[PDB]
This record gives structure tokens, C-alpha cells and sequence, in this order.
């Protein structure tokens, strides 16, 4: 796992479609995780990569509004971002749902991709 002061992060090596992944993390107690700032996110791409993983899932989706991007708590996309050149591209109209990749980068793909993904907890849940 990886700790803030804060929050939990978990990597689950369980390969599962986006909606899946979701559920799973909020009955473990928490939600897909949400970089909000850079310290999440480099956390987040530490990990994944010392893992040995190309990419996972991640808390961002325009699943409700197409271009209206949101994070797992369904609050918007605010000005910090890690978008790849030229994404969110919402390719053959079919992504709606948000990859990390070892860089730390974002790319939108299709909810129906499965990979592993990771959540987050914050620790007065906890
Ligand atoms: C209360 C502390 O919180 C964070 O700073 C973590 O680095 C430690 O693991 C500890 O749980
Ligand atoms: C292989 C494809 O390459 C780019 O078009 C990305 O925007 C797509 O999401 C996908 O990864
Ligand atoms: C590793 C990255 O994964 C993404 O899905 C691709 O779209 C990028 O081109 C790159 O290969
Ligand atoms: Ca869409
Ligand atoms: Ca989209
Ligand atoms: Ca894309």
C-alpha cells in the first residue's frame, strides 16, 4: 500500500472493468483513487510502476456528460491535470472512463477495458 497523512492508496491486482473496480473499492471502504494534486498522482504512478504495471484504472470518468469530466466522488475537474498530448480524445466515441500509465500521465479509454486498478481511502474512515 502507500500512506499519507490522509489517505490509503491500494493497488488491487484484480483484473476488472471500470464500473467493477468502483464497487470493489467502495466496499473496501473507499473509491477509485482521485489525484488531485501532484503529490497523489506521482504516488500514485510510483506505485503502479514499482509494481511492475503499465497502466491501471483510475477515479476519473465523463461517463454522465460526455466531455465533463469528473472524479469517483463525482466532484469536476478542476485546473490541475495530467492529461497525455492531445486526451482526453474520446476515441471511436467509446472512452469515457481514465487510465494512469507508469509516466503519471492520464488517458481516457473504454469502460469495458479491464486492468487492474487502485483505490483510496482517507483515514478518518478508516
Ligand atoms: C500516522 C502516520 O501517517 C502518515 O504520515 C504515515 O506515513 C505513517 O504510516 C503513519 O500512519
Ligand atoms: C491506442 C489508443 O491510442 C490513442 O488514440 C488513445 O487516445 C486511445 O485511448 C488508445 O490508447
Ligand atoms: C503506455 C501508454 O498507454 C496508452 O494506453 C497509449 O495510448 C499510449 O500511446 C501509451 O502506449
Ligand atoms: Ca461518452
Ligand atoms: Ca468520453
Ligand atoms: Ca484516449
Amino acid at each position: 500500500a502507500r500512506e499519507t497523512e490522509s489517505k490509503i492508496y491500494l493497488l488491487v491486482k484484480e483484473e476488472k472493468r471500470y464500473a467493477d473496480a468502483q464497487l470493489s473499492c467502495q466496499g473496501r471502504g473507499g473509491t477509485l483513487s482521485m489525484p488531485k494534486d501532484e503529490a497523489a498522482n506521482g504516488l500514485m504512478a510510483a506505485y503502479l510502476a514499482q509494481a511492475g504495471l503499465a497502466r491501471v484504472f483510475i477515479g476519473i470518468n465523463d461517463l454522465e456528460k460526455e466531455g465533463a469530466f469528473v472524479y469517483s466522488d463525482h466532484s469536476p475537474m478542476r485546473t490541475f491535470n495530467k492529461w497525455r498530448s492531445g486526451e482526453p480524445n474520446n476515441a471511436y466515441d467509446e472512452e469515457d472512463c481514465v487510465e494512469m500509465v507508469a509516466s503519471g500521465g492520464w488517458n481516457d479509454v473504454a469502460c469495458h477495458t479491464t486492468m487492474y486498478f487502485m483505490c483510496e481511502f482517507d483515514k478518518e474512515n478508516m
